[PDB]
């Protein structure tokens, strides 16, 4: 049994408005507030939510959540840890409904960061997705999870067999002292996770999101660039996902991808030198100095 | 040759705009647009601008209807034959083009007296993409289909039809019903594309211009949502979730703020290569709520 | 311009409704329609109404072809055609038309003297879907193509290709075959549709204005079913299963009650973009009981 | 408005029957027909009772081309148009038709003089399958794209062009060659259906009517095939496999029993929508045996 | 009847050959073809021997517009309709076919001034297959649609678009602009093929016959090569990457060594079935170096 | 985990400029040279190289890379390799960064051929594959490695069992003494390996490469004989493959067989007695002088 996508992130963020501006106003994502103190509510397709934003005043990842099909999937990944004897915690029915899922595993990954494993997601069909801004089209995440994440790691090796061991699949995919990121992947999305990208100062660089039409990106693009917000890689494509996409800075001081036109990861592990077109570095200072061309 | 190729937008009169906007948005699940015009605001349901016109002059009933036609030749050719056939119509400036947000446009009215309007070269919004005034699973059916379909009055269904098939609409009689003389009721209807119909008439005495407007969803869920809707806001609904044996949608008939029908739809099918007719519809279509025109037994 | 578009019904004349509701119900699958008129009931296929109508009148041959166009203007277009060509026809009135179910109607005879009738607006009842007389596999053959062919009486051969070929219906010779004397025999094909032939003629002298009738089933299955029943209920097969070279159509010939012939099917081919003949058939269609006028030798 | 739909058959004259058998059944895989007449056999590539008429008459030549159109109403079309161009012609008899095995017949001569036929209704062996005269790996290439294509003698190549227009071909020069004295060579290439062409002229001085005929396999194996045997059975091959830019199809010609030459080839694209010329071959095409009119140096 | 089926090529006044080489295939992906002439090379995007010829003359502009038909006999009924219209044509020579590369050629002058040519049977070279003149992940999309497109300087809009109308080409207005004064810019579009459009004008006062050229790859990621080369070398870039509502393609502008634009370009959408019109651009375009003739704000 | 290509070949070469002409002037390959003073490179697709020459002064084959899915993959093949007690060298990453891989494991065949086993080419995605001559098309490599090989084998049984020990599946396909070859694959190229094809003097015999266009292969044959290039075997057909292909001299004195329209492997196991047609014997002594038609 292995996990199936990258369903949900919990983020803590210090200005719950400005995020509201960011991910709905600019980047279409749909705000969900269930009337809970303390959280609101990221939407991008029929699922309740894909991300959890944590009114705690910090500015960082909180938790990542890892779906698997079901009850029985979840007891063999829960029995594999054990075997391996990595600590978890079978997390209570009311620890469970917090997140809006029916069974729920809690653990962390070998460079500390929260990571739960979790089937069952709660699934609003009857209020259809309507997003936070006008849109072309929807979001990229049926059976692709809600985007990519690059993760702090400091040991590349542990985090690559842990992550093996969750049932991700992939190895170093480029080669940049040589930089060799390691991205791994669980369905057709390229890839659901990365990591060994460097000197990191919080526990996420970026989350990639995706949109089905190349023209939602040309909105979120003239908008980022209208509000004066950090880019910090210009419109570009790397060499592995082959997607259209840029980084920018988000409320929290890290970088949010919208891209488009992702392929699927190669059936065969293949790496790069650099990455195909665009991509120039503009705004530096969150973490991706790196000339990505030459 | 030229034919009209859909029904590109109605012009509404209306005396309550903020009723309708809770309506036709609020359940329907169109856009409301409004540009700053004193007088008026329009919804969207696709790409275009618009679709419809609402007028806040007071009354409650068809302003105008436009029958879309590719290009300014095609225009051109149209006009030559309404002149040929001794039709007076107007050939509208650039500014009366301006207004209705299209490139080229003729006014003239049907033999019932229905102003309606020939044109070209529709506003498209492509800019900023359709938004919903309520959350919705699709969107609606109108690209190469027009916005829905209509029944309209017609005090001479004969002349009516010479004149929609002049303008490159077909069809014909659909349903035979009979009337309580001993006579025969025997409804029209005309397409120029792949839905349906575009037009109805020859359904007996009306006190409106209009009857009923049809707009189609591409998902049932949308139906589910508006019907579920109406329900709620305990609006009339005259003809009961059913389909009718010609255009085999699935559909339900409600008042709205102007006291006439709308028509939520889904899975409407093509109009038939050849004329068919019949004399009932397929199921449900059960009459409730009385008065709107349309009390008479389908099945 | 305007074309026959399809075969639509027949209207026959016989003897023993009784014996015809056993065989084209019981054993061909047909659908009895009986709307309580005193003399006549229908052999329903399809949606449609009917296809065929029963006229209990104690003859037993064919009493009418109809023939379908697209609607009212090609009506109007193909009466325009006849006119033109000095050929006397009936518009017929709206009390005709409903009598035949149909919207319009116009009523002539062919050359050979066959009552022929050209119509738009077949009545079709959707709400009631076909239920077949004997449990069926499949469904028919129908939707544009008509009910199926017919092979029918023309004293003048020539003649009746032509008239024809004003309807619309195009063709010619399909087969040769060496008569006693000396001479060829050389039957005419005609289509209008995706069906292979909807007519054919020229097979020489017959006792009745019809020789047969071919229907043709969706399954194989239903063919054998038919088949079955035919042999076991003894009744006369003319031509045992086989394949004419032309439709390719795996069928065979057995008598009906009125003593004439039809001819269930299955796997007709369209009909060929360009004109070709043959000398003999593929397969099978071996003669069995003879005097159905159908002895030829067809290998 | 009527065209000629395919180059539906050959006559040919012959001066040894026995070698050609060999060569176009043993060979190139046709099917050999003996009807038993004393003074002709025939050569059969597919469903049709033939595609070649093989004369033993003594003379090595073409005899006659036939061109296919659709029905006798298109025979009649076409013939009109050869009356209104001042262009003698002779409709054929019941019996002339019956001789070359189709329906109708008109009998002319193209500008350079070659005997040109046109005719519908060819006569179809359904009944007795295509069996080639060597093993096969598939099958020819012949359904509604005629049995391949001819260059052909002609004096007047813009009469030829013109005459062949009003058949309904189409088509222009496709290469430009650079002749001995400053001057260009511009053959001319038409087509009537998806096959490139079905005809070409203009390639200079021809001893006789017909220079080459083009014959294509389904399967490149039955290519392979016949250019393994010609090369076994030492048959001259004037120009080796290659592609013509035009085409784009894999061919080599060789010698026939007549002294002319057969183009077997393989994988022929559809003529451009477009008119296109080239100066040159893809690859392949070099000269090898002389003196067959295709000397020159295609690359 | 018969109609321009696509911009084939064009001719251009260059000061600098040298440069535009390493503009046009170095940075471009374009074939430098140079066949010996003294005055004079090629641009090749295809299998076509050229889209584009560079006449070495010292001028920097447009020379001439070639677009196509599909045959003689639609140059011959073109030509009839110049002749109907009043409109002087010259009738090319051979030599003067060949120079151009083509089989027939018409010369005439738009109504702006530009010199405009008529042609069928372009020289293909299909036996040299396309070899970019820089590496290349894909090709041009120009197969049945052109070399691009191209704006024009048109004194008189109206003339201009009945002159294209009669060429066959179809379109009108797409966008309308708010001027300074108070007036509407309304650019005209028209389109002979899938292309959106082949033609653009009236897009105000022009300082060259020629404003751009849009050449569209079929690789994303050649256009971002393209771009990352334009930006590398400092050639300035008038509009940014973007999308036009029009075409939905998504495009930049940028200097060539003729003092006018290049728009490179990817995903063009087909032109609509029927006239539509915008009032701005969907993304980016954003203006960047000015003075090149579109310095107007695009949202 | 079974082998998934024949990735890439290594030759010793003693003429490189002859190579150029050879390899990219006739055939399209693309010559890539990074400066290295020993080698250089023939390209046939994204991968930076299917080929390296090396400037040796030898004209024979000098490795065989087999490609696997990954770091995962590579280690189960090496297990099973220890487990058969097959000699094999875990190379370092800078041997394995020379071959420009990411993980590479040295080792032979049982007729000593040099056989490597790696995973994570390098791919060089930003810069286009642009031919060594004008190309209707383009090769085809994709999933499908780079061609097929008739190598060496002294032991015919020996190296069947130890190419099905690394994945390829295949047996004898041909009875022309009997000679019996045998032919193996390991993808949907009909084969990738064969041997078993009598005396050979080198450790090649031949390599065939595949063009995607019909167009590219006459091309490549009016060169081959407009330059007088021996031709070993006219144009023709194997009765397994059903290619059509011919078999010409190269610059070191063995073949390359350009080539088109190969078919899949059958599923099941077939034998053939001759070929279809062609291949007709031309210049002989280069291992091939057999009649394969009678
Ligand atoms: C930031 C970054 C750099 C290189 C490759 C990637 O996939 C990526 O996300
Ligand atoms: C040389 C050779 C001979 C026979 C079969 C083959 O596949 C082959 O490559
Ligand atoms: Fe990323
Ligand atoms: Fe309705
Ligand atoms: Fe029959
Ligand atoms: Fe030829
Ligand atoms: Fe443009
Ligand atoms: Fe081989």
């Amino acid at each position: 049994a292995k996990v199936t996508e990258l369903g949900y992130l919990g983020l803590s963020v210090s200005n719950l408005d400005a995020w509201r501006d960011y991910a709905a106003g600019i980047m279409g994502m749909q705000v969900v507030d269930d009337g809970e103190d303390d959280r609101i509510y990221l939407r991008m397709d029929r699922w309740h939510h894909r991300i959890v934003l944590h009114a705690d005043g910090s500015d960082d990842l909180a938790y990542i959540g890892w779906r698997v099909a079901g009850p029985v999937e979840l007891d063999e990944l829960a029995e594999q840890l054990k075997n391996a004897g990595i600590p978890f915690e079978v997390a209570s029915d009311a620890d469970a409904a917090e997140r809006r899922v029916l069974g729920l595993v809690k653990l962390h990954d070998p460079g500390g960061n929260p990571t739960e494993i979790f089937y069952g997601p709660q699934v609003d069909t009857s209020s259809p997705f309507h997003p936070g801004r006008p849109m072309f089209g929807k979001f990229v995440t049926e059976g692709q999870g809600l985007g990519h994440i690059i993760i702090r790691e400091d040991d590349v090796e542990e985090a690559t067999r842990f992550y093996r061991l969750l049932g991700l699949e992939g190895a170093v995919e480029y080669k940049f002292a040589v930089g060799t990121p390691v991205f791994m992947h669980c369905n057709d999305r390229h890839h659901s996770l990365a990591f060994g990208v460097g000197p990191m100062d919080k526990r996420i660089n970026h989350l990639m999101i995706e949109y089905t039409h190349l023209d939602d990106l040309g909105y979120a693009h003239d908008l980022v660039r209208q509000q004066k917000i950090d880019v910090t890689l210009q419109i570009g494509k790397h060499s592995n996902d082959e997607a259209l996409t840029f980084y920018c800075a988000n409320p929290s001081g890290w970088l949010w991808e919208p891209g488009w036109g992702s392929r699927p990861a190669p059936a065969q592990q293949e790496h790069y030198l650099r990455d195909i077109f665009g991509h120039d570095n503009e705004v530096e200072g969150y973490g991706l100095d790196i000339p990505l061309k030459g």
